[PDB]
């Protein structure tokens, strides 16, 4: 599923996104916009062998399991499968293990290089929320 702005705003407002962490809703659908053009079904294959799946780009070297990513952790405790989903559930979940620890949302290399310091309240211009 590719998401619309507002859409998908509505959607990570629902599931409790907004100010997780102290990280506004424009955040998230900032990070969103440019890791995977708001495509649920989107993956990229990284150089160490990890691939990176769903709306946020999470990674299997720590937080899914692909069944080939040998070495690597599954600290959500899911199927990588599971970020492609229409439903953004599971990608929610294991973005609020991401967030809340280690270095935030700079764990996100597009939210760090693309999103960070910008006004990212636009991101949620016009949206009825
Ligand atoms: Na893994």
């Amino acid at each position: 599923k590719v998401f619309g702005r507002c859409e998908l705003a509505a959607a990570m407002k629902r599931h409790g996104l907004d100010n997780y962490r102290g990280y506004s809703l424009g955040n998230w659908v900032c990070a969103a916009k440019f890791e995977s053009n708001f495509n649920t079904q989107a993956t990229n294959r990284n150089t160490d062998g990890s691939t990176d799946y769903g709306i946020l780009q999470i990674n299997s070297r720590w937080w899914c399991n692909d069944g080939r990513t040998p070495g690597s952790r599954n600290l959500c405790n899911i199927p990588c499968s599971a970020l492609l989903s229409s439903d953004i559930t599971a990608s929610v979940n294991c973005a609020k293990k991401i967030v809340s620890d280690g270095n935030g949302m700079n764990a996100w290399v597009a939210w760090r290089n693309r999103c960070k310091g910008t006004d990212v309240q636009a991101w949620i211009r016009g949206c009825r929320l």
